[PDB]
């Protein structure tokens, strides 16, 4: 296929978060979403949502769409970040220049997601993980488009925006060379759930062999197991503000190590310039480390936004793998 591909522009927010737009209904009602490789359902607040978080948002009115098909099955959507609840509905979903009938969650109660939702500019969340990661056993949007021949390949890629520099693009259907430099290395999904792969993690002299690494566009920090983080902070001139998950350091702290994740195919690193937020802050150069300690049953690193900002990433449902390449600095 001489190119093709459905490109959706990603809108940056202070190098912290980014968003993308999609539409629901044959009348293509507009909504801003967190495009999330770490969940597998699409949800939008309904016209029937009276909570406070819903007051500033674009709302879905299924009565204005001929393609709406009632479902009604009640759903409670529990993220680590909070809870939204509502019911299943079916209607047309438009992503970029493609449309398909689709089952999403019409949310009527966001109390379990406030004050977060109230202080959010996104309307909803659009999951991009595997079918089994979803509530309802909903086949991924991209898998669908492929089934219906609307796209070349059942894969999507993320070219994240870089603040002040350039825009991003979630590209569905194929891989565009305009976004990366050097080689594109594939790492096999270890499971068809999250986009999780096995990499040895190394920082300084601490090494965690065969760490489970979740590639999540929906996580704004790099997460690290706590015992690993504990060993690496020893003597680093990095201060933890107690109670709150924040780690601060002088932006010029020479001791700051580079994260190194490796497979027999490639070696991915994240230098201090990539995980340090602030830069020229409160006082001299106090910088915040965009890293937080988080423990899962098996040692896991969530390779969130800070990793994806440096690395162009490819998500291939056909080959059950994640491809990784150095993102091009500018378009
Ligand atoms: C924003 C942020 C900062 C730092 C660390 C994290 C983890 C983070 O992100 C917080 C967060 O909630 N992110 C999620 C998406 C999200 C982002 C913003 C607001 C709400 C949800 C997903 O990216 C990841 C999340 C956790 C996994 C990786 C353990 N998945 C589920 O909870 C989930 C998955 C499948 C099914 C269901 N029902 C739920």
């Amino acid at each position: 296929l001489g190119s093709s591909n459905d490109n959706i522009e990603l809108v940056d927010f202070q190098n912290i978060m980014f968003y993308g737009d999609a539409e629901v209904g044959d009348n293509q009602q507009p909504f801003t979403f967190i495009l999330d490789t770490g969940s597998a359902n699409l949800w939008v607040p309904s016209v029937k949502c009276t909570t406070a978080g819903c007051l500033t948002k674009h709302l879905y009115d299924s009565s204005k769409s001929r393609t709406y098909e009632k479902d009604g099955t009640k759903v409670e959507m529990n993220y680590v970040s909070g809870t939204v609840s509502g019911f299943f509905s079916k209607d047309l979903v438009t992503v970029g220049n493609l449309s398909l009938p689709y089952k999403f969650i019409e949310v009527i109660d966001t109390n379990g997601f406030e004050p977060t939702y109230t202080a959010s500019t996104f309307d909803g969340i659009l999951g991009l993980g595997w079918k089994d990661l979803s509530i309802g056993s909903v086949d991924p949007i991209v898998v669908e488009l492929k089934n219906q021949n609307k796209i070349e390949n059942a894969l999507f890629t993320f070219y994240l925006p870089v603040h002040d520099k350039h825009t991003g693009f979630l590209t569905i259907g194929g891989i565009e060379e305009r976004f990366y430099e050097g080689p594109l290395t594939y790492e096999k999904l270890n499971h068809d759930l999250y986009w999780q792969i096995t990499l040895d993690a190394h920082v300084g002299n601490i090494s965690l062999e065969k760490a489970n690494c979740i590639v999540d566009s929906g996580t704004s920090a790099i997460t690290v197991p706590t015992d690993f983080l504990n060993k690496m902070l020893q003597n680093l001139d990095v201060i933890k503000v107690p109670f709150l998950p924040f780690y601060v350091t002088l932006c010029n702290n020479s001791k700051l190590p580079t994260f190194e994740f490796t497979s027999e195919n490639g070696k991915y690193t994240l230098e201090p310039e990539y995980y340090l937020q602030h830069i020229e802050d409160v006082g001299p150069g106090l910088c915040m480390l965009n890293i937080i300690g988080l423990d899962f049953p098996v040692p896991t690193f969530i390779l969130g936004d800070p990793f994806m900002r440096k690395y162009f990433t490819v998500f291939d449902y056909d080959n059950h793998s994640v491809g990784i390449a150095l993102a091009k600095k500018n378009l």
